[PDB]
RNA sequence: CCCAUGUCCAGGUUGAAGGUGCGGUAAAACGCACUGGAGGACCGAACCCACGUACGUUGAAAAGUGCGGGGAUGAGGUGUG
């Protein structure tokens, strides 16, 4: 959603300019990816969907790439904020 | 054969489901350990049955004994009424 999108980015940006980084992209797509696996269980036909999220979820893996190639302690900072592994 | 009501099955073993945790995953299938303790499951006494063999065969016995044998928490054995 907007509101929620807008609070996820007013939290984990360094800025209310800096709509785009990519703990910002992340944590938005971790709030999308887990909607949607929600939604794929319990709408377990819905591969065209599922595609989309295994689309999502190749994009957060690249920019998650793009952090430990660059700044591991951010990376750190930014998975320990999330949850993910 | 069945009704009701009771009672008996030394000991040991294996280790189903379920659960928990650790991996693995985007999350799961899945895997690795541990727990758990199922079974007309296993080995084997009592208990029950009678596969073979020898002997007995005017028998110890109007159907047995010995040497081994099968089942042994179940569709089990047994008691009383
Ligand atoms: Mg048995
Ligand atoms: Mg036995
Ligand atoms: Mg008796
Ligand atoms: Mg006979």
């Amino acid at each position: 959603s907007q509101e929620r999108k807008n609070e996820i980015i007013k939290e984990y940006a360094r800025h209310e300019g800096d709509t785009g980084s990519p703990e910002v992209q992340i944590a938005v797509l971790t709030e999308d990816i887990n909607q949607l696996n929600e939604h794929a269980r319990t709408h377990k036909k819905d591969h065209h969907s599922y595609r989309g999220l295994m689309k999502k979820i190749g994009h957060r893996r690249n920019l998650l790439a793009y952090l430990r190639k660059t700044d591991i302690q951010r990376y750190r900072e930014l998975i320990q904020r999330l949850g993910l592994r």
